[PDB]
């Protein structure tokens, strides 16, 4: 588990991942435009979300 | 008549989607929160562009 969601994110777009506060994530930063590609370890869903909605954990 | 600035961008936002508004840090905004999904409908007072962006990317101004 690499990251954690810090704010609620409700998708508007089909490619986006829904986040609740405190969701644990496996994620990779797409640094060309600062979106994460991620797997939500609470829901099992996949998709993208804007980078400042998550912190790195280690 | 005047409209006061409502919000200020705090993080860089680079659109992936046609309806989105590009933000640079400290950009001045006129914006209205959409409560069903916590996106703003906004006008960027620096760039003159319009579109949507996610709520955590801006603060309220006074």
């Amino acid at each position: 588990q690499t990251h954690r969601a810090i704010f609620r994110f409700v998708p508007r777009h089909e490619d986006e991942l829904e986040l609740e506060v405190d969701d644990p994530l496996l994620a990779e930063l797409q640094a060309e435009d600062y979106w994460y590609e991620a797997y939500n370890m609470r829901t099992g869903a996949r998709g993208v979300f804007p980078a400042y909605y998550a912190i790195e954990v280690t």
